[PDB]
DNA sequence: GACCACGGCGCC
DNA sequence: AAGGCGCCGTGGTC
C-alpha cells in the first residue's frame, strides 16, 4: 500500500503490464513489486528486471520468458495461477483466480504485484494441507515453468521459403477444385461458406441429409456427412478435397511464415500451463501441437520444421502411453501382460480390423486401429462404432464387449473411479492431481453420462501428463550440460534440436531420462528418431 | 477495426 | 453421445 523506491527487498512478488499478452512480442509497459506492505514501482522497467532474482508472482513464465528474450536469465518463481490450478483445474485464468481468491485483476503493475503477494498468501495456506498437490507443486509444476519458459524463448526453426513455395502451388489445386465444384453446382457460390454450401447439397442438388448442427440445428455438411454422400453425387469429393487444403493453407501454410520472430528467425509458441482439465498443457499463438502430419500435404507442412544448420532435431515418443497407464491404475493383468511381453494392442487391432495378420499391418492400418481402441474405451456408443467398421450389431457391441472380456479390471476400476468421483465430487490421477467433477450426479442421464466419460478418462489422461512433465523437468539441466536444447512438447512427445555429432548420445539419454521417470506396473517405452526436419525425426 | 457464436477441423 | 485442446472463415453485432 506504502509506496517505496524501488528497488524491493529479496522475495518481493512482481506486477507487470505488456502492451500484448504474448511475452516474445509484447513491450514490458511497466514494472512493480510488492512485499510486506509495500510497491515499489519501477520508473524504467527493462533496467527494473535486471535488479530481479528471479519471477515470483501471477504469470511469472510471461515476464521470464520476455527476460530470456532481452538476454537475462530470469527465472519464474512461486506463481499463484499454479497453486490454483492445482488445487482446481477449472481455475484457469488470473480474472478468475483473483474473483475466487481475494482480489481484481486490474491494469496496473503495482495492483496486479499486491495481487500477487495477497493471492499466494490466501492460495498456499490453502494448499500447504495437501501433501500429493504441495509435492506436484514443488516438484512438478513450479520447476517445468522454468522449462518452460526457456522452450518459449529458444523458439523452432521453420523453412519459410519452402513455405511460401508451398503456398502458390495449393492455390492453384484449390482454384481447380473449386472451379470443378462451381461447373457441378452449375454456379459460383462462397465455396467456404457452410451455410451456402448447405443450400447447394442439399436444396439444389437432390442430396439426402444427414445429421444437424448442435446449436441451430442446421444441416451439417461436416466430413462425416460428407464421407457418408462421397458415392451419391462427384462434387463431394471435390468438395473433401477443397476442404482439407483450405484448411491446411488458412491455418499453418499462410500464417506461420508471418509469425517468424525478427530477433531469433524462430517460431515462439506459448506453453500455456493452466488451461486443460486433466493437466496437460496446451500451447498457442501460434499453436504448434496440432502441426499437420496424417494426409500427404500435411506431411509436406510437417518438413517445414527444421533444425539449425549443423542441429538435428531428435523426437522421443512415449509408445501407447495411456493404454500403459491404463494397464498401471486398474492391475488388468491380461494388460499388464501385454506389456511385460513386448506386444502392441493397436497392432492387433489393425489386425483384427483389416482381416490381416499380426505380421501385416500397415501402419494406416495400424493410425486406424489407435483411435478405435482408444474410442472404445472412453465411452464410444456402440452405435458410432458401426459407422467406423461396418454392420453391427454383435459385430459392434461384441467388439466392444470382446475388448472389455479381454481386460476385465478395466470395467471395474471404471465403476470404481466412478463410485468415488460420486462421493468425493472429484477424480485424480495417480499423483492425486484433481478434476472437479459434479455432474456425476446429474439427474439427466445424456448430462451424467458425459460427466462420466470426462470423469473416468481424466486419471488415464492426466496420469500421462504428470509422467511427461516429470520427465520434462528431469531432461532438462541434463540436456544443457550436453549442449542441447528443448523445443517442443506435444502431449507424449518431446522435440529436442542437438549438435549433428551430438545426436545419438542426446537422444539415447533422454530415452532413458524418459522411460525411468517413474516405474509402473508395465515398463515405459519410448520410441525415438533423428532427422533434419520434423517429419523425418518421426521416422 | 475488434469481438462473438457457430460449425468445422488440425493434433495428441 | 469416446476424452483433451486451439484456430479458421462466415455471418453478424458494436
Ligand atoms: C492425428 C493422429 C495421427 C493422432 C491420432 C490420435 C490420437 C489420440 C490420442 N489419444 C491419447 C491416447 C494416446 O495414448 C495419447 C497419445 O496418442 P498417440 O501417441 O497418437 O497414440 P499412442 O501413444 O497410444 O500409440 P503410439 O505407440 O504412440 O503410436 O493421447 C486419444 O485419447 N485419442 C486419440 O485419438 C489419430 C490416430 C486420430 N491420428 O490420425
Ligand atoms: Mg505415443
Ligand atoms: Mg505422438
Amino acid at each position: 500500500l506504502e509506496e517505496a523506491p524501488w528497488p524491493p527487498p529479496e522475495g518481493a512478488f512482481v506486477g507487470f503490464v505488456l502492451s500484448r499478452k504474448e511475452p516474445m512480442w509484447a513491450d514490458l509497459l511497466a514494472l512493480a513489486a510488492a512485499r510486506g506492505g509495500r510497491v515499489h514501482r519501477a520508473p524504467e522497467p527493462y533496467k527494473a528486471l535486471r535488479d530481479l532474482k528471479e519471477a515470483r508472482g501471477l504469470l511469472a513464465k510471461d515476464l521470464s520468458v520476455l527476460a530470456l528474450r532481452e538476454g537475462l536469465g530470469l527465472p519464474p518463481g512461486d506463481d499463484p495461477m499454479l497453486l490454483a490450478y492445482l488445487l482446481d483445474p477449472s481455475n484457469t485464468t488470473p480474472e478468475g483466480v483473483a474473483r475466487r481468491y481475494g482480489g481484481e485483476w486490474t491494469e496496473e503493475a503495482g495492483e496486479r504485484a499486491a495481487l500477487s503477494e495477497r493471492l499466494f498468501a490466501n492460495l498456499w495456506g490453502r494448499l500447504e494441507g495437501e501433501e500429493r498437490l504441495l509435492w506436484l507443486y514443488r516438484e512438478v509444476e513450479r520447476p517445468l515453468s522454468a522449462v518452460l519458459a526457456h522452450m518459449e524463448a529458444t523458439g523452432v526453426r521453420l523453412d519459410v521459403a519452402y513455405l511460401r513455395a508451398l503456398s502458390l502451388e495449393v492455390a492453384e489445386e484449390i482454384a481447380r477444385l473449386e472451379a470443378e465444384v462451381f461447373r457441378l453446382a452449375g454456379h459460383p457460390f462462397n465455396l467456404n461458406s457452410r451455410d451456402q454450401l448447405e443450400r447447394v447439397l442439399f436444396d439444389e442438388l437432390g442430396l439426402p441429409a444427414i445429421g444437424k448442427t448442435e446449436k441451430t440445428g442446421k444441416r451439417s455438411t461436416s466430413a462425416a456427412v460428407l464421407e457418408a454422400l462421397r458415392e451419391a453425387h462427384p462434387i463431394v469429393e471435390k468438395i473433401l478435397q477443397y476442404r482439407e487444403l483450405t484448411k491446411l493453407k488458412s491455418t499453418y501454410i499462410d500464417p506461420l511464415p508471418d509469425l517468424i520472430h525478427p530477433r531469433t528467425g524462430r517460431l515462439h509458441t506459448r506453453f500455456n500451463q493452466t488451461a486443460t482439465a486433466t493437466g496437460r498443457l496446451s500451447s498457442s499463438d501460434p499453436n504448434l501441437q496440432n502441426i499437420p502430419v496424417r494426409t500427404p500435404l500435411g506431411q509436406r507442412i510437417r518438413r517445414a520444421f527444421i533444425a539449425e544448420e549443423g542441429w538435428l532435431l531428435v523426437a522421443l515418443d512415449y509408445s501407447q502411453i495411456e493404454l500403459r497407464v491404463l494397464a498401471h491404475l486398474s492391475g488388468d493383468e491380461n494388460l499388464i501382460r501385454v506389456f511385460q511381453e513386448g506386444r502392441d494392442i493397436h497392432t492387433e487391432t489393425a489386425s483384427w480390423m483389416f482381416g490381416v495378420p499380426r505380421e501385416a499391418v500397415d501402419p494406416l492400418m495400424r493410425r486406424a486401429a489407435k483411435t478405435i481402441n482408444f474410442g472404445v474405451l472412453y465411452g464410444m456408443s456402440a452405435h458410432r462404432l458401426s459407422q467406423e467398421l461396418a454392420i453391427p450389431y454383435e459385430e459392434a457391441q461384441a467388439f466392444i464387449e470382446r475388448y472389455f472380456q479381454s481386460f476385465p479390471k478395466v470395467r471395474a476400476w471404471i465403476e470404481k473411479t466412478l463410485e468415488e468421483g460420486r462421493r468425493r465430487g472429484y477424480v485424480e490421477t495417480l499423483f492425486g492431481r484433481r478434476r472437479y467433477v459434479p455432474d456425476l450426479e446429474a439427474r439427466v442421464k445424456s448430462v451424467r453420462e458425459a460427466a462420466e466419460r470426462m470423469a473416468f478418462n481424466m486419471p488415464v489422461q492426466g496420469t500421462a501428463a504428470d509422467l511427461m512433465k516429470l520427465a520434462m523437468v528431469k531432461l532438462f539441466p541434463r540436456l544443457e550440460e550436453m549442449g542441447a536444447r528443448m523445443l517442443l512438447q506435444v502431449h507424449d512427445e518431446l522435440v529436442l534440436e542437438a549438435p549433428k555429432e551430438r545426436a545419438e548420445a542426446v537422444a539415447r539419454l533422454a530415452k532413458e531420462v524418459m522411460e525411468g521417470v517413474y516405474p509402473l506396473a508395465v515398463p515405459l517405452e519410448v520410441e525415438v528418431g533423428i532427422g533434419e526436419d520434423w517429419l523425418s525425426a518421426k521416422e
